[PDB]
Order: structure tokens, then C-alpha cells, then sequence
């Protein structure tokens, strides 16, 4: 009487290169913008991270001794090439061709990603992708790695393209630090979609052996009183700012119209001008259909609620529950429902969400084709005791969001494979060593990778298809 998960699906586990590896300042690697900002911004740096340029065999053994048969890792642009064009740099290349070599041997497979919040700091400090000469860079890192690395069997161009417009232009958490500037929000949504519709394209071009996507951000966005237009109208907005836009370039292969209108609705409201070529469009319009499969990270949901008073967002980083707050003009203000679990950084837990975002996808753009959860869990301080950590709330976010992808199988989409956030313990972007993920305690003192109780149970899912 228990939900069951395909025999044949990726049980994985999550990583990214600047959050994991460490090595800041090893074997040539280049600067990110983060290192700067970091030191300025926060309470921590990147190192030592979890030590994975060193720790990686020991990861994998693990994460095969638990049955992960799947891993998402990234590849550091400012490690190929340290100033983003120019010159390969020997050491980095190597070692990505011994990791995914590491990979292989113990069976996991890897899913690899180009980029994932960390443009090499000479172009990032140069507009990133807001500057159109950045994005010829970009198609000729992708081409040199689609080159240099035949292991790999899947690629991914972007990690969440949303969230860094958002990240980097709105809320402004992730450096430059710019605030409520949609202008460039949507300009950057739009340049690095047109990046990914170019790489994805000259993969099929050259026509490797192998798969190619994207991993899209899509929290859900419903409406604080359905039966209120004014609400319903600010999740309409507010999802066309951060889902429909780029759903729309990834499989309409341009803006659709009820996007364009929210779109320009919202710049007359708060002011902008958008720079969209026809050869933008050409480019888009290729790649529509070139998609093998998406990835999708989800967390959390969000209920909006009509709003006229001036733009306000600030960013609960410490964890102090409640002191979120995000309004803006002419779109609505988020309004947390009343009696919902939300963990301490103010992250709805609402399982459902997912399956709502899956069977919209299917819905509004059948040519998905295949669907990977690529990223989903549960971050908050765990509590090492007796070298473990009893993470059964843990257990309970993964457990119930596993349960609703059965149905949505079972539904008729087609999802292929999930990904835990994260195979061991990283450091978080914005909120320090603190909010830990994995299923791999990593006491970040001796860089030791303990076992948490998720992990057994992983091993347990993994093995026998059952969510129980």
C-alpha cells in the first residue's frame, strides 16, 4: 500500500564546484566574484569548503556504498580557463578528467554542469551576462569542454538561471549586490538563455555521444486567495518573473504573449528598457526542440497577495525565522499562509508544489520530454550526536516529496530521476557553513565525512524502489 519509484531511476546526490572543491588559489585556478564579495559581505569564505578537490574518491566510495548511482558535479570555468578565455589552464583539466574517471570506476554516473553561479571574476565584473561579449566567451568554454571531456554522457549549461538574475539584480544576496533593478533581471534571463540556445545547439551539431539540458529553478506561485483576481493576477506576475519567462525561450523558442504583456506591465511600473536582437530569437528558436531532458530544483512554494506600496525585500541569511520580507510595486508581496511548516530561513515546506510544477511543464510545453529532479531538501542545523545525525525531519521533507513524484509518474510525467541537495555537507551561498544539506556530515574541522540516518535510508530507497 506504499508508493513505489521505477526500477530503472537515478537515485543521485548534489554538488557544485565553488561550494565543494575549495582550492580557491590551487593550481592555477582564477578568481570568481565571490571571493572578493564573500569577505566583504559575510561571515565565511570558500575555503576550506568540504575539500572535494582532495576528498572526491572518498565521497564516491561512499556515496557507492550508499547506493547513489547518480551524481550532479560542476565544472569550474575559472579552472579551464582563469581569466574565461585565453589560455587552458593544464592542472584544472586534469583534474576534472580524473574525477569523472573516479566516477566511472565506482559507478556513479555524472551529471555535469558549466556553469553554476561562478563566472570567472574578469567577466563578472564586466556585466557577467549582461554584456553580449560574454556570451561568445561562454559558447567557447562549452565548445572546449564538449571537446576536451568525451566520459561525459550528460551536460547541463546553466544551474539556475532564475536565481541569479534574481539573486544578483534583485535581491541582490549574490554579488554585484544590485537591488530591485528588473531591467536587468529579465536582460540577463534573456542573454543567458540565448548562451544556453547556442551550446545546446553545437552539442547536436557536432553531434556528441550523449545528453544535453537545463536546470531551471521553479518554486510555485499561487495566489493568497484564489478567489481574489488582484491575487491571482500577482502569482500571474510573479511566476512570469521567475518560471514563464525562461520556460517560454526554453521551449517556445521566444516570449509568449500573455508573458510580454506581464513583462512590460511590470517595467512601466518600475521602469526599464529590454535589448532583444532577431538574431536572439533565431538562436532561441533552434534550440526549442534540442532539449533532451530538464532539470528541476524545487524547495519551496509561494502564495502572493496584491500589493500597492513601494519595493522592499530583505533576506532572512541568519536563519531568525520571520524576518523575510519581499513587496514589489505593481507585481504583489509574498504572504506566508498561516499554519504551514516553514523551516528557519522561511522556506515553505509544501510537497504538492512539486507535482503542480510538473504537470504545468507537462501541460504548457509537451517537448519537455524528460523530466530529472535534479535538486530538493532540507537545509537546517544539524545536530551531530553519537557520529551521526538523527535527521528524520529530514527524512520527512525527502520522503513526502518522493511520494508525490511517484504520482506524478504515475500521472504521466516523465521523470526519470531525483537529486538530493546534497550528497554531503557545503558551505550555503548566503548563509554560511550553517545551513547544512547532505547526507554526509562533514565536520568541516577534520573535513571527516560521518553518515547521517538519511543516508541509510537512502540506501534502503535506492535499493529497493519503495518509499517507506
Amino acid at each position: 500500500m506504499t508508493k513505489t519509484l521505477p526500477k530503472d531511476f537515478i537515485f543521485g546526490g548534489a554538488t557544485a564546484a565553488y561550494q565543494a572543491e575549495g582550492a580557491t588559489h590551487t593550481d592555477g585556478k582564477g578568481p570568481v566574484a565571490w571571493d572578493k564579495y564573500l569577505e566583504d559581505n559575510y561571515w565565511y569564505t570558500a575555503e576550506p569548503a568540504s575539500d572535494f578537490y582532495h576528498k572526491y574518491p572518498v565521497d564516491l566510495e561512499l556515496a557507492e556504498e550508499y547506493g547513489v548511482n547518480g551524481i550532479r558535479i560542476s565544472i569550474a570555468w575559472s579552472r579551464i580557463f582563469p581569466t574565461g578565455y585565453g589560455e587552458v589552464n593544464e592542472k584544472g583539466v586534469e583534474f576534472y578528467h580524473k574525477l569523472f574517471a573516479e566516477c566511472h570506476k565506482r559507478h556513479v554516473e555524472p551529471f555535469v554542469t558549466l556553469h553554476h553561479f561562478d563566472t570567472p571574476e574578469a567577466l563578472h565584473s564586466n556585466g557577467d551576462f549582461l554584456n553580449r561579449e560574454n556570451i561568445e566567451h561562454f559558447i567557447d568554454y562549452a565548445a572546449f569542454c564538449f571537446e576536451e571531456f568525451p566520459e561525459v554522457n550528460y551536460w547541463t549549461t546553466f544551474n539556475e538561471i532564475g536565481p541569479i538574475g534574481d539573486g544578483q539584480y534583485l535581491v541582490g544576496k549574490f554579488p554585484p549586490g544590485i537591488k530591485y533593478d528588473l531591467a536587468k533581471v529579465f536582460q540577463s534571463h534573456h542573454n543567458m538563455m540565448v548562451s544556453h540556445a547556442r551550446a545546446v545547439k553545437l552539442y547536436k551539431d557536432k553531434g556528441y555521444k550523449g545528453e544535453i539540458g537545463v536546470v531551471h529553478a521553479l518554486p510555485t506561485k499561487y495566489p493568497y486567495d484564489p478567489e481574489n483576481p488582484a491575487d491571482v493576477r500577482a502569482a500571474e506576475l510573479e511566476d512570469i518573473i521567475h518560471n514563464k519567462f525562461i520556460l517560454d525561450a526554453t521551449y517556445l523558442g521566444h516570449y509568449s504573449d500573455k508573458t510580454m504583456e506581464g513583462v512590460n506591465h511590470i517595467l512601466a511600473e518600475n521602469g526599464g528598457e529590454l535589448d532583444l536582437r532577431d538574431e536572439d530569437f533565431q538562436a532561441l528558436d533552434a534550440a526549442k526542440d534540442l532539449n533532451d531532458f530538464l532539470g528541476i530544483n524545487y524547495y519551496m512554494s509561494d502564495w502572493m497577495q496584491a500589493f500597492d506600496g513601494e519595493t522592499e525585500i530583505i533576506h532572512n541569511g541568519k536563519g531568525e525565522k520571520g524576518s523575510s520580507k519581499y513587496q514589489i510595486k505593481g507585481v504583489g508581496r509574498r504572504v506566508a499562509p498561516d499554519y504551514v511548516p516553514r523551516t528557519d530561513w522561511d522556506w515553505i515546506i509544501y510537497p504538492e508544489g512539486l507535482y503542480d510544477q510538473i504537470m504545468r511543464v507537462k501541460n504548457d510545453y509537451p517537448n519537455y520530454k524528460k523530466i530529472y529532479i535534479t535538486e530538493n531538501g532540507l537545509g537546517y542545523k544539524d545536530e551531530f550526536v553519537d557520529n551521526t545525525v538523527y535527521d528524520d525531519g529530514r527524512i520527512d521533507y525527502v520522503k513526502q516529496h518522493l511520494e508525490v513524484l511517484s504520482d506524478a509518474i504515475a500521472d504521466g510525467a516523465n521523470v526519470k530521476g531525483y537529486f538530493i541537495w546534497s550528497l554531503m555537507d557545503v558551505f550555503s551561498w548566503s548563509n554560511g557553513y550553517e545551513k547544512r544539506y547532505g547526507l554526509f556530515y562533514v565536520d568541516f574541522d577534520t573535513q571527516e565525512r560521518y553518515p547521517k540516518k538519511s543516508a541509510h535510508w537512502y540506501k534502503k530507497l535506492a535499493e529497493t524502489q519503495v518509499i517507506e
